[PDB]
């Protein structure tokens, strides 16, 4: 028995697994349970904390996938299937991962958590991509991931019901939250300085507990990769969500109680079968269960909370990639697909604007198509399929990263944000989709450092600063360098100057004004025009 | 006659003329100036159509400018050369009914294409006797005929109670019809050809020509356009029948006065009061709005212009058309606050959000915003310099750039051969500051070919500048294609389509091609702000 390999956290003891990083050993505890198994009657609730143990638990493997729809759209496509379940599929999900240095840390060691993305339907923390053993080895991170309830089973909501509060889904990270402040120390965590980083979903999750006052005192930074929780897909209104799940139960054969009693004698595939099918309009980059403004997590919509809020003692790393729309397209617009250019006409421009803007009137659906249109070259494809591109992403991610930004500095929070714009050497997905949502996540988590991977030597390099950039500022709040002249350093984004840097395999580069100009529409007009119908 | 320059003497149907003999930079040209070509339009004839003149006997002396029609003088700056210049300098008549001719001394021996002359000024001030309309250069240099005729402003030549016989409305544009008829008739005792006429004209000069490209019964009396700096459509040449009538009976209320008995007590007061009371009809705080222009009346116009250059057939036609750099910026000292020709005009962002709601006057509260928003620079907000900047192209953008951008691609689409320009040069004798850039109106002189005359000091360049200039607008009004055959070395210009909306730049460099006229910022004025008012 490794003695490094043995932990006693508050429900027993745990036994871990050496691996093997590039440069040296890490201690794995994979699939430690946080919860009591959210099945049968707990369905729908609040999480409960796990109930101590005997004898040692075994961590050496990942544990269950949360019950989720599967992607088939491209069947053993590696694009796709890299994002799908690779455990299997189970309602009994509530597990975290730790990765420490091996041997553990002498001293308390600053905490990343991660929270995975997936549109709060899908994805875990057992994929490759969120593989910690990097950021363990190379950088001495003590690192955390946790599963949480998505789709129906985390966000269905009966808003003021007993037994569908909604938001679960999040009670479900803030209870893993908890887990790691009065367990991390035991691996060597200092449980005063954890920093939450996310991407997508997993970025709104981070600012929905940036958000929520209990949320406040288990965490000291954040870094939101291409997410928010405010704009147009990471919460329903209270009235929404009601109508969503009341759809989802007719749809399955099911006072609220009533309701939600039939709703838990569902096998869980019968309510993945219908998730998709309660989404009001025909679109895309929209997801049926997500966070409600509950009036209790959170204490109103986002937007109204990021204007009104105090962050003075708050730092937060902000970025988006360079071409956030684009993967979307080949999901439900037509003309897009994967296997050839996309070229689209101008008609097929228009149809693809009413669904990437699913909410919009007619009148704001112009707005939208003059705006992106180029006059110039007014039906040339190769600009029009850019252009989609460009809406879907604009509108669900760098608008509101850069409004977040801009709110977040304006009331004292200390923001630093980036554009990641490296197409990884070995994506499968075409060209015309250039650095697609989702590919920063590989470099950040440092997988080019492993050899039998494929990625260049410059690739490499890359990731290397990249995790820097990230351990550094889980460290202090800013990711540049303590020691280390020769700049450019990354400046703070401000209102004023509104900085940003751009992450590629050339040294960092400061830009001002991310899509200013465009995301003055978005933020500014649409909201006008729209209310003005 | 018997010792007189037998080079000076001419029959035109009305009778005799006796000219002068002007001294040009280069030689002598013939000129005939105060020519009548209509009965005056005084008395009972105010507000009406325009009678042809009637025979005079004797030889009229057509040696000086007649007088200039009666309109509201600008005194925003008094003696201040900027201003003063586009003053009246002639008395101010209702008697006013005149155009001018400058020919080649002695006279072309064979048929020379002949170019007119109409002038802007809002369509309520202006005069073809201006210095810098003087056709001496263009008939000295370039050989051309060149006319010119005085025609009603304001009330006199715009006010209208459409459907009434006495003051039908756009009889200003009837004084310009005339006068074309006139040329038709007449012009070849000069040496001038009634076959190639060419019109050109600057601002409401500009919509004019446009206006007759419109009109029917004007379309046999010339064969080629051109329209500086003004369109026919767009926000200001034009007012609906309704709106006329409003205006004309708040002008009426105004100055103590059916139809027939509103008019005729209009007819009783005395020239002076109805211009001094002109601006007070207004709907709205504005600039780059006129009070009484053209109206839509169903007749000279048969439908608005917007409509009328969507669905025209113009393939016989050939249209040079263009702008200055800075459209907007003189327009500001008459009536945006912040703005002055003695500061630098940084202006605050309060003042901005004001001055758009003067410069969109029809505007909504959320149209003006889109406008706010969309010239707003959103990394720098709240920079004056900026600010005052995007408050000049507001302007020139909304009145007169994306106006020209529209009709040049409707003409093109509909078959006319067009062909486009920016003019970028400032004038080194211009007395308004830098911040004004190259404002409206400030081609002309060149156009003209002023800067050939020494005494008025402009450089070297800008000789050889103008002489190109006088060049292309000759070889448009000749052959409808301001490009030189004898001259491939030259750089071209090409003519402007909606397939690729190429134009040229016009400054002291050769000739540059560019591609959209503001085509980002057009498709917004052109296409959205409708919808949005709509709305
Ligand atoms: C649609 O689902 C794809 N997907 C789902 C979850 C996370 C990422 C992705 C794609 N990333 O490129
Ligand atoms: C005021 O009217 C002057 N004006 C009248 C007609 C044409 C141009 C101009 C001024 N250009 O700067
Ligand atoms: C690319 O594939 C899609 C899906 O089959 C097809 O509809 C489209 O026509 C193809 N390319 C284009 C944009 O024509
Ligand atoms: C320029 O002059 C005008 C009128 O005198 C004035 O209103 C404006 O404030 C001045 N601009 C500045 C900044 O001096
Ligand atoms: C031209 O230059 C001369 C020499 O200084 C000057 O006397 C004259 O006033 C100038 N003319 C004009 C129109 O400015």
């Amino acid at each position: 028995e490794d003695p490094q390999l043995l932990v006693r956290v508050r429900g027993g003891q745990l036994r871990g697994i050496r691996l093997k990083a590039p440069g040296g050993p890490v201690s794995a505890f994979l699939g430690i349970p946080f919860a009591e198994p959210p099945v049968g009657s707990r369905r729908f609730m609040p999480p409960e904390p796990k109930r101590p143990w005997s004898g040692v638990l075994d961590a050496t493997t990942f544990q269950n996938v949360c019950y989720q729809y599967v992607d088939t759209l491209y069947p053993g496509f590696e694009g796709t299937e890299m994002w799908n379940p690779n455990r299997e599929l189970s309602e009994d999900c509530l597990y975290l991962n730790v990765w420490t240095p091996y041997p553990r840390p002498a001293s308390p060691t600053p905490v990343l958590i991660w929270i995975y993305g997936g549109g709060f339907y899908s994805g875990a923390a057992s994929l490759d991509v969120y593989d910690g053993r990097f950021l363990a080895q190379v950088e001495g991170a003590v690192l955390v991931s946790m599963n949480y309830r998505v789709g129906t089973f985390g966000f269905l909501a009966l808003p003021g019901s007993r037994e569908a509060p909604g938001n679960v889904g999040l009670l479900d990270q803030r209870l893993a939250l908890q887990w790691v402040q009065e367990n991390i120390a035991a691996f060597g965590g200092d449980p005063m300085s954890v920093t939450l980083f996310g991407e997508s979903a997993g970025a709104a999750s981070v600012g929905m507990h940036i958000l929520s006052l209990p949320s406040r005192s288990l965490f000291h930074r954040a870094v939101l990769q291409s997410g928010t929780p405010n704009g147009p897909w990471a919460t329903v209104s209270a009235g929404e969500a009601r109508r969503r799940a009341t759809l989802l139960a007719r749809l399955v054969g099911c006072n609220d109680t009533e309701l939600i009693a039939c709703l838990r004698t569902r096998p869980a595939q019968d309510l993945v079968d219908h998730e998709w099918h309660v989404l009001p309009q025909e679109s895309i980059f929209r997801f049926s269960f997500v966070p409600v403004v509950d009036g209790d997590f959170l204490s109103d919509t986002p937007e109204a909370l990021i204007n009104t809020g105090d962050f003075q003692d708050l730092q937060v790393l902000v970025g988006v990639v360079k071409d956030e729309g684009s993967y979307f397209l080949v999901y439900g617009v037509p003309g897009f697909s994967k296997d050839n250019e996309s070229l689209i006409s101008r008609a097929q421009f228009l149809a693809g604007v009413r669904i990437g803007v699913p909410q919009a009137s007619d009148l704001a659906a112009e707005a939208v198509v003059l705006h992106y249109t180029d006059w110039l070259h007014p039906e040339d494809p190769t600009h029009l399929r850019d252009a989609m591109s460009a809406v879907v992403g604009d509108h669900n991610v760098v608008c509101p990263v850069a409004q977040l930004a801009g709110r977040l500095a304006a009331q004292g929070a200390r923001v630093y944000a980036y554009i990641f714009e490296h197409r990884a050497s070995t994506l499968t997905w075409p060209l015309w989709m250039g650095v697609p949502h989702g590919y920063e996540i590989e470099f950040i988590f440092g997988l080019p450092l492993d050899p039998s991977l494929n990625y260049t030597t410059e690739e490499r390099i890359f990731a290397q600063r990249l995790m820097k950039y990230w351990t550094n500022f889980a460290r202090t709040g800013d990711p540049n360098d303590p020691r280390d002249s020769k700049s450019p350093q990354w400046p703070p984004y401000t209102t004023a100057a509104q900085q940003y840097v751009s992450l590629n395999l050339k040294p960092l580069e400061v830009r001002r004004g991310l899509r200013a100009q465009t995301c003055a529409f978005w933020n500014r007009f649409l909201p006008k025009l729209l209310s003005a119908t």
